[PDB]
């Protein structure tokens, strides 16, 4: 793949290609399926309590 | 299931279950089955102790 050189608009260069660079993305505790989904239809959500001795 | 909001009469929010402790209670001896149940009748009992050099 010829192109324009570096300083001219009459003479070419060879292109080779492009070097992609991706972040690394950790998913660990994500796919260890440790937490359960609990859709809900509401704003909030109250729970109870209880003890003895 | 829906119940009143925190401090609303007239909006609803949802109630998600209950959670429940319970006090410990160790057992291992009594498992052992080492004594014996010997019923009686009357409220003392009596034994007799010998031996001889």
């Amino acid at each position: 793949m010829l192109t324009n050189s570096e300083k001219s608009r009459f003479f070419l260069a060879d292109l080779t290609g492009e070097v992609q660079s991706i972040p690394n993305t950790y998913g660990y505790i994500s796919n260890l399926g440790l937490f359960r989904s609990a859709p809900i239809t509401q704003t909030t959500f109250l729970m109870d309590l209880t003890d003895w001795d």
